[PDB]
């Protein structure tokens, strides 16, 4: 009942038993980590509870290289590990902390109770490492505010599924819950109310909680579209519409815009330790820009004609430059690439449009850019039945391209947009549907037996329920 | 923020205030009900909590006719009431208890807190009575066992939406959680486990809890199909398949079948006080019957040829006769009617097939039978977006027929089949999507303004959340 299925699993018929008040998880004497390592100490204690909640007396954990205990995970973090389950001492070995965390999760999935309640595990050897290194979940806290607690629960569920990126789509048109220190009015005027805000301390908590599970927090502050809530607190930022709404996208012709974005993104570069900031750039509407006289003036000032993609490109290029100047990487939705903006090498493009997405993957990778797939994994788009199967069956590298292009595919994200989701329904909708995406991104390409996937996923789902994650059923049945 | 919208609402701009520890709900001195009426006393206390959780000091409740306090509700129960909100004493008047319960719900939807927290209500007069008298929710506890607590919560939510029938699809192929006293082996061998069973006392609790909210409990013990779990404990009941599964539908050629069903339904007639028992009769597969030699013998014994609809009809007619002999009414899925079984007058046909359902309504009503619609309200069939709108827009009497035929349309049910539903996801999936069906069945035919429906339903949904029902959002937004 392993989920995701490890790279290599070799088991024996030899059963070993565990005694809850006589079973410890500890540092091997040769490890680079010790009691000082908060990350490993907290993991040891919480996995003790998950496991229990002929005798293997100890699970020794050996970190081989500089542990990276006090650091934040990044895209190249080594998550590989081996697990040797034997008597009297099992051994978890990993290059870094990140692999040990993954291995602790797998160890807990190997321990089970027999018919008489006896804690049991098979003698075994597991070798494991992920297929892709970007394995994300997108949450949307603008369409509905999500309390900190449900973000923490999602992070727990992500750890159980070996996801490593929380893509936090923190703000959007409807509300601005991010409390900015340098610009207090963004949240004061843009949030749904004062109890629908994320304080600097709420943000630190999510980041720390994520780090302890080897999860990166990738902030998205989408512009120039999806910014209506930004205009409540930052005057003169948004374009006024001469007529179909009242305000449109960010005004890209004003110097106050870029001065605001410089100061703002500098704050973001300090608050969020991850190397990458998602700049968005999706679904920019041009009707407002088209109907605005000052923008029309600006359009002819540098020969953009009637092609508003060039104005969008001009805006996005200035924002990409601001991110580069503060020494961070940028991630962008495909539109930015499709509308012919000039991107610096290293800029990650996220492919989300469901029409001809394999051909989009080819174009992006052929142009040299690293790529992330979300298109077929829009979990907000619910449907009747076992839709986990369609997410599972996706083979992400079935697009046209050389091996060099396929090496630019770094991973994917399962997206849960928030128009119809809040705390009342987020968890059942997210899990175990995202578990299908988690295996596809962790496990080998050839792991696709549907009967076996169903067998392991129902049991994994029951395990998520036992641990406090209200994951919905796959089909008729029961747990325990 | 009324939901469902009452028949007639007339309000004044005059505001009156309420004092929580100086506001009582009591029996008018001329009422037929008094302190002895448990049903009204418990409602008074729980609505006090819902309301609060120039001065109107009292809400007096007057029952005009024999109250029916100690009785179970039935199809012809009078749920009409008037509500006069004035100072110092408001008055709720109803023919029976059933109308007073509806009126208490409406009264609580009229009380609100202003910006400074002051409990306020407008002076007003409301006259109300339902458009249809059968207003049901179908729950399925076979595909997944639902704990008693979530059935009780659903009943609370139903009361808030003025639904009056719990259609309890208690058993099916996958499990038999109904503990039968006369046949203990049905649950002992057919349930998912011994903790996935409904004891006689669990059943009484649900019935009583329902009664206190004016809700009828309609049991469904579906036969001859949907009976695989029945065969674990009752040997020789199901037809053995000569080959695609192992067992098929109930064997209709054996006398032990009918002797079993007589004893069984007699137990059901005593356990469930409602006048009606749903016999099911949907999706009977003939391949097993066709492949069975003894059934082939039986088929020629009374000239049924190769038409297995006649054997199904023969079976169903014997079951309808058993129900008639114990003095109960029968409800049946449309297939029983479509396959030309002879139904006694009064037999209710439930139309569930989504293809040409208006024409099905015509055929059933033209033949003289009372009809219930579920076809367009299959809430298990989820989809992206505001699907509450499609359920709301259904106008049930848009079928071909005379006024006499339209008088045979007694109501409808919103169905939540259980293949993909259990305690982790039932509530968010059910509410407020079923609220759309509740208004369509309670309110006037001409109540269909979508903007107004959206305005009242978001607020109603926030009210359900405040009262402990985790109803999912309609669209982006927030509560409070
Ligand atoms: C883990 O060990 C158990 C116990 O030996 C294995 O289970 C049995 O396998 C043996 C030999 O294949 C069979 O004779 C038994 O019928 C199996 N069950 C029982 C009750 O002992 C199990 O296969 C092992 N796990 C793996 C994948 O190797
Ligand atoms: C309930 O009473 C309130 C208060 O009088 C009504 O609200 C106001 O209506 C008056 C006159 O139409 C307006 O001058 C106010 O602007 C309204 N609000 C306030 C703050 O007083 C409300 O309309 C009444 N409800 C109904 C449907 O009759």
């Amino acid at each position: 009942a392993l989920w995701p299925l490890p790279l290599s699993v070799k088991m024996t018929p030899n059963l070993l038993h565990l005694a809850p008040e006589n079973f410890y998880i500890s540092h091997s004497p040769n490890s680079t980590a010790g009691p000082s390592c908060t990350l490993l100490e907290e993991a040891f204690r919480r996995y003790h509870g998950y496991i229990f909640g002929t005798q293997v007396q100890q699970l020794l954990v050996s970190i081989t290289l500089q542990s990276e205990c006090d650091a934040f995970p990044n895209i190249s973090s080594d998550e590989s590990y081996t697990l040797l389950v034997k008597e009297p001492v099992a051994v978890l070995k990993a290059n870094r902390v990140w692999g040990a965390l993954r291995g602790l999760e797998t160890f807990s999935q190997l321990v089970y109770q027999d018919s008489y309640g006896t804690f049991t595990i098979n003698e075994s050897t597991i070798i494991d490492s992920p297929r892709f290194s970007h394995r994300g979940i997108l949450i949307d806290t603008s369409r509905h505010y999500l309390p900190v607690k449900i973000i923490l629960k999602t992070l727990d569920a992500m750890a159980f599924n070996k996801f490593n990126v929380l893509h936090w789509h923190i703000v959007d048109d409807q509300s601005f819950p991010y409390q900015s220190i340098t610009f207090p009015e963004l949240s004061n005027k843009g949030s749904y109310s004062l109890s629908h805000v994320y304080t600097p301390n709420d943000v630190r908590m999510v980041i720390e909680y994520a780090r302890l599970r080897g999860i990166r927090v990738l902030p998205e502050f989408d512009t120039p579209g999806h910014t209506l809530s930004w205009g409540k607190g930052q005057k003169d930022l948004l374009t006024p519409c001469y007529s179909l709404d009242s305000f449109g996208p960010i005004n890209p012709t004003l110097n106050t815009t870029y001065s605001f974005l410089t100061t703002f993104f500098k704050e973001i570069s300090e608050v969020f330790p991850d190397q990458f900031i998602h700049l968005g750039g999706d679904e920019v509407e041009f009707k407002c820009w088209e109907s605005n006289p000052k923008i029309q003036d600006f359009m002819r000032q540098k020969g953009f004609g009637t092609d508003f993609k060039k104005l969008e490109s001009f805006y996005i290029q200035k924002v990409l430059d601001i991110i580069a100047t503060i020494n961070k990487g940028s991630i962008v939705w495909q539109e930015v690439f499709d509308d012919k903006a000039k991107l610096a090498p290293g800029t990650i493009v996220e492919v989300w449009k469901d029409s001809a997405y394999p051909e989009e993957l080819s174009r992006v990778t052929a142009s040299g850019f690293p790529v992330i797939l979300s298109a077929p994994w829009y979990l907000d788009l619910i449907s009747y039945g076992q839709d986990w199967r369609k997410y599972y069956k996706v083979e992400p590298l079935d697009f046209g391209g050389t091996q060099k292009q396929k090496q630019l595919f770094i991973g994917g994200e399962a997206c849960l947009w928030g128009e119809y989701v809040d705390a009342t329904n987020l968890t059942p909708r997210l899990w175990p549907r995202a578990s299908a995406v988690g295996e596809r991104l962790w496990s080998s390409k050839d792991v696709r037996d549907m009967d076996d996937a169903y067998d392991r996923l129902t049991r994994h789902r029951c395990r998520m329920v036992e641990r406090g994650i209200a994951a919905q059923p796959l089909y008729a049945g029961y747990c325990n």
